């Protein structure tokens, strides 16, 4: 197994996957690494299994159809993995914890949002459709772009949104377009 966490790239108290060489901090993995279970298979492995059991699940889909899906176990897992893929980027640090807004010439957003809030919401089964999760994720970046206006710091929102969107299209097998 790897000797660093797949998500944050640090050593520490790591839990190792039995079916692949990845390792994780307990609360870096999503869902948090399960207490017992030997063998244990990480989220990367669980997602690959879904694909392998239903190869057709990789044919192209329309985003509008994906968003209206109910949050049954497989879609729950897919959103957990998509959230984890965002945390895998170091620039996620800016969007992880609760933000505050006090900048001359800007007013904070009406509905603040952050990664750890989305994480809690998924853990607590608060989303009934994929759309709920995707809306909160996209709101994180939209709030940031609107608040930071012409400051160059707005680019961090564009960057992390791009990671989100590329991974959304991969995980949910969105039909490729120009
Ligand atoms: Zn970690
Ligand atoms: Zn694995
Ligand atoms: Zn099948």
């Amino acid at each position: 197994n790897s000797n660093i966490c797949e998500v944050c790239n640090k050593w520490g108290r790591l839990f190792c996957c039995d079916t692949c060489p990845r390792s994780f901090h307990e609360h870096c993995h999503i869902p948090s690494v399960e207490a017992n279970k030997n063998p244990w298979s990480c989220i990367f492995c669980r997602i690959k299994t879904i694909q392998e059991r239903c190869p057709e699940s990789q044919s192209g889909h329309q985003e509008s159809e994906v968003l209206m899906r109910q949050m049954l176990p497989e879609e729950q897992l897919k959103c957990e993995f998509l959230l984890l893929k965002v945390y895998c980027d170091s620039k996620s640090c800016f969007f992880a914890s609760e933000p505050y807004y006090n900048r001359e010439g800007s007013q904070g957003p009406q509905k603040p949002m952050w990664l750890n809030k989305v994480k809690t919401s998924l853990n607590e089964q608060m989303y009934t459709r994929v759309e709920g999760f995707v809306q909160d994720m996209r709101l994180i970046f939209h709030n940031h772009k609107e608040f930071y206006r012409e400051d160059k710091f707005t680019r961090l929102g564009i960057q992390v949104q791009d990671i989100f969107e590329k991974n959304f299209r991969n995980i949910f097998a969105i039909q490729e377009t120009s």
